[PDB]
């Protein structure tokens, strides 16, 4: 298939810097959501699922039809807890009704990760809504309780190559897990964007336990924890060289993360030789708002 990006009609950066406004204003608001996390990390989660649905072999699924909006995908279990992200963006979609679903969602991605004081992520408009017959089928995201060999695999078929999927997991430092969500346990949390998620994995000292619902996950006593296939990256020796650079250069790490997530989030699109240049938004904090 091929999408191409198509601007909204007559709309530019201003425009878009007030959706990510809005976002992020709402995102300061709603401070009590999952024991005080707020929506960030929800919202990178959902900006990353309505993504990695796509496959290069067909440029199938991807951001750019906004199908999450359709019950096949909004109700696919390896979404569940997503509908949070998606009614938080809902009032936003209301106040901007001009804005495509896939812009929409993507941006509330780039948003979170911005106003949790990540790196800035260029992020392009022109997404467009495409029928309910377009939604992938279920079963394109991946499963936590697999290998290092498992990831590598799977996330060449959305054109990510080692360096790419480390920086990418290191997301995993923002929110938790929710057993009835994904069935794994969760406890503490944390929404500020760092490189903890490496010095985790490098400097705790991880058991293998179960779950309560009888699933096996890495543990550690100051109360963190790690999905197997988190904890894959530094069992495969190409991996953990990776996770130890980005323990050890928070730049780099934020560098090689604003690229990978830009790439991600653009995946199946085509843009024209003539489209805008990526925009940067200002956060907030910068605005002075
Ligand atoms: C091997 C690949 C991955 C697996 C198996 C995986 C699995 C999971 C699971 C099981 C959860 C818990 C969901 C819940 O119980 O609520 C989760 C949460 C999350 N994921 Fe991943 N994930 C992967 C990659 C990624 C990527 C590439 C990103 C974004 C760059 C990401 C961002 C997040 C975030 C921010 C959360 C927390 C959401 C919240 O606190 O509500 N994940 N992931």
């Amino acid at each position: 298939l091929v999408h191409v990006a198509s601007v909204e009609k007559g709309r530019s950066y201003e425009d878009f810097q007030k959706v990510y406004n809005a976002i992020a204003l709402k995102l300061r608001e709603d401070d009590e959501y999952d024991n005080y996390i707020g929506y960030g990390p929800v919202l990178v989660r959902l900006a990353w699922h309505i993504s990695g649905t796509w496959d290069k072999h067909d440029n199938t699924g991807g951001s750019y039809g906004g199908t999450y909006r359709f019950k096949k995908e909004f109700n696919d279990p390896s979404n569940a807890g997503l509908q949070n992200g998606f009614k938080f963006l809902e009032p936003i979609h209301k106040e901007f009704p001009w804005i495509s679903s896939g812009d929409l969602f993507s941006l509330g991605g780039v948003t979170a990760v911005q106003e949790m004081q990540g790196p800035k992520i260029p992020w392009r408009c022109g997404r467009v809504d495409t029928p309910e017959d377009t939604t992938p089928d279920n079963g394109r995201l991946p499963d936590a309780d697999k290998d290092a060999g498992y990831v590598r695999t799977f996330f060449q078929r959305l054109n990510m190559n080692d360096r790419e999927v480390v920086a990418l997991m290191g997301a995993h430092a923002l929110g938790k897990t929710h057993l009835k969500n994904s069935g794994y346990e969760g406890g503490g949390a944390n929404n500020v964007f760092t490189n903890e998620f490496y010095l985790n994995l490098l400097n705790e000292d991880w058991k293998l336990e179960k779950n309560d619902a009888n699933n096996e996950q890495w543990d550690s006593k100051s109360g963190y924890m790690m999905l197997p296939t988190d904890y894959s990256l530094i069992q495969d020796p190409k991996y953990l060289s990776i996770v130890k650079e980005y323990a050890n250069d928070q730049d780099k790490f934020f560098k090689d993360f604003s690229k990978a997530f830009e790439k991600l989030l653009e995946n199946g699109i085509t843009f024209p030789k003539d489209a805008p240049s990526p925009f940067i938004f200002k956060t907030l904090e910068e605005q002075g708002l």
